[PDB]
């Protein structure tokens, strides 16, 4: 329910930083993307926590729209991650 | 920051319903997708609120992975929407 729109109004804030927290405008880089998973998904700070997904979570981090992670990207990759991390998404 | 992972743990909950709130397993349909934007982004309940985006927000709702909106999809489309709605994403 609203949990999504509200979580959505929160990302517009996350990008605000993740996008303009160094110099880029509204996009990100394979490096900032990592911070996005380490500054929010500490569980992945270890990564090993998920070897099969470490392959998936990384399968995208290596591409990231090939270049920088823009608006629908951080929300995307973060999604490909969170979904492959530990939660409802596929049991957990 | 964490605002994203936490908002991420919230979507795993949103899908739980949006995905298994009728019969489907972990996916959605152009119809449930609408509820996802109307049950959270009331502002779009009117849609007219954004004619140019109503075209975009809909440009995806019509495709939605062509069929059903799965995990990375709701997070995706909801993103394409929220980003084209009113927030940091492109000024607002």
């Amino acid at each position: 329910m609203s949990e999504l729109e509200k979580a959505v109004v929160a990302l517009i804030d996350v990008f605000h930083q993740y996008s303009g927290r160094e110099g880029d405008k509204h996009k990100l880089k394979k490096s900032e993307l990592k911070e996005l998973i380490n500054n929010e998904l500490s569980h992945f700070l270890e990564e090993i926590k998920e070897q099969e997904v470490v392959d998936k979570v990384m399968e995208t981090l290596d591409s990231d729209g090939d270049g920088e992670c823009d608006f629908q990207e951080f929300m995307a990759f973060v999604a490909m991650i969170t979904t492959a991390c530990h939660e409802f998404f596929e049991h957990e």
